[PDB]
DNA sequence: ACAGGATGTATATATGTGACACGTGCCTGGAGACTAGGGAGTAATCCCCTTGGCGGTTAAAACGCGGGGGACAGCGCGTACGTGCGTTTAAGCGGTGCTAGAGCTGTCTACGACCAATTGAGCGGCCTCGGCACCGGGATTCTCCAG
């Protein structure tokens, strides 16, 4: 499969957004401290 | 049975239409010099819109289903239309044989065309408000069993 096709490895959707490196660094630290959030974005196709 | 005349018949040759190619002349293009006016070419204004992505809400589509009542084919059958035929009717293919009546040429006006005035339609800009458009019934009037 591997030697067959190649995907995304998933590390790229965040290094190719710098504002998703803050949102985790901040879901992080609130996850680590008990907290819910809610993510507010006017686009809906942005959710995916 | 045959040797030759008495008729046919395609065969080859000189004479009738047509249609292309040629050869003159006379109109119609071509060539040229002016004079606008038209159109190109920016440069300004006024529209009223512009797009992406997305959330919401209502009705117009979109879909399911039953079922009915029509779209098809088969059957049959009885006109009825084509298929010959014998008749006869009249087109038509050439003729003659006039005359309207096109087609033209010329002549000469009334009749347009500018055209510079003159000015009153007519066109846009607002205002107003009856007249259609829709509500709300209330009768009526079709449609559909159902007997």
């Amino acid at each position: 499969c591997n030697m067959r096709t190649q995907f995304p490895d998933l590390r790229l959707i965040q290094y190719d957004c710098g504002k998703l490196q803050t949102l985790a660094v901040l879901l992080r630290q609130l996850k680590a401290e008990g907290h819910r959030v809610l993510i507010f974005t006017q686009m809906t196709r942005m959710l995916d």
